[PDB]
């Protein structure tokens, strides 16, 4: 089972510059954390280097048709090949960016997703998905505070 993790600002930006277009929110990268641990993460080249080193306690699979540049992760030159080194786990965590999740999103039968509730700019946006091909299993509302500087919803999506 393949599954999406993202972080969404309005009009579905998630990226500008190869970086977040936000400054961190930690209780985003809380709930990040805590869905991708002990699962295969799956990210494009421009992802790992927004991140630039593996997220620990995860088997970190990098999209790339270049050769790679850290002995500490895997390299994968294709789709297929990223879904075949996740051998034969539950859940299988696609962690962006835009040009992945693009591919992804057909695959995929679930979405956790983080809506931020900011209007920032951005050059990279999560694909556009059509509601009614999705329940809605889970929803968060949360206020922004001293650590987290915007209101944020999580919710997860499983496909009907
Ligand atoms: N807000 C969020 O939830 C979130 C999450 C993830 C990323 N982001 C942001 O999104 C941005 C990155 O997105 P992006 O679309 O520019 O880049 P990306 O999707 O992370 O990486 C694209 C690169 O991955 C490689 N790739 C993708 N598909 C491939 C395939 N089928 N076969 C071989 N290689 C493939 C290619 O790299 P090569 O050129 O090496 O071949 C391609 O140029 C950054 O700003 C990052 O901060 C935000
Ligand atoms: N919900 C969500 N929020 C994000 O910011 C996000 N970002 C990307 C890619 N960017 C990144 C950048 C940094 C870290 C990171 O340093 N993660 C730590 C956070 C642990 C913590 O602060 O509690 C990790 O161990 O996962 C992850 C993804 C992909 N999906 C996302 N999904
Ligand atoms: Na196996
Ligand atoms: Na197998
Ligand atoms: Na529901």
């Amino acid at each position: 089972m393949i599954s999406l993790i993202a972080a969404l600002a309005v009009d579905r930006v998630i990226g500008m510059e190869n970086a977040m277009p936000w400054p961190p929110l930690p209780a985003d990268l809380a709930w990040f954390k805590r869905n991708t641990l002990n699962k295969p993460v799956i990210m494009g080249r421009h992802t790992w280097e927004s991140i630039g080193r593996p997220l620990p306690g995860r088997k970190n699979i990098i999209l790339s048709s270049q050769p790679g540049t850290d002995d500490r992760v895997t390299w994968v030159k294709s789709v297929d090949e990223a879904i075949a080194a996740c051998g034969d786990v539950p859940e299988i965590m696609v962690i962006g960016g835009g040009r992945v999740y693009e591919q992804f999103l057909p695959k995929a039968q679930k979405l956790y997703l983080t809506h931020i509730d900011a209007e920032v700019e951005g050059d990279t946006h999560f694909p556009d998905y059509e509601p009614d091909d999705w329940e809605s299993v889970f929803s968060e509302f949360h206020d922004a505070d001293a650590q987290n500087a915007h209101s944020y919803c999580f919710e997860i999506l499983e496909r009907r």
